[PDB]
């Protein structure tokens, strides 16, 4: 071994604790949570969107039958 | 006035009158039923795709709940 291989081991033994700090483990988490909201948000804003559709696909049926015995 | 003239006019009223003719108007109807019977079915596929996909939507929201509890 060596003096530099001993620093070395040390210093990756500082990155690999480091993953789970806390602070790190805190922004990591607020990280994953700002992605969840975002895409919570674009969920809900496609339901919505497919319920607006599905109200319309279903006032077009019944326009077609209307349609039909208007025109006998 | 001439004959070319008056069998000209005759001509034309065959033609006005054959557009409500039974023949005529039976196959019109039989026409315009076709195409709504075709845009029934496509209302109707659109209706069960926008279903489904409210289906996957509302299950992809209950997944982001259920893994975020599992991650703390
Ligand atoms: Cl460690
Ligand atoms: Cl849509
Ligand atoms: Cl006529
Ligand atoms: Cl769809």
């Amino acid at each position: 071994g060596s003096a530099r291989l001993r620093a070395l081991r040390q210093r990756q033994l500082d990155r690999a604790a480091a993953a789970v700090e806390p602070d790190v483990v805190v922004k990591r988490q607020e990280a994953l949570a700002a992605a969840r909201l975002k895409m919570q948000e674009e969920l809900n804003a496609q339901v919505e969107k497919h319920k607006e559709k599905l109200k319309q696909l279903e006032e077009e049926k019944r326009r077609q039958k209307i349609e039909m015995w208007d025109s006998m």
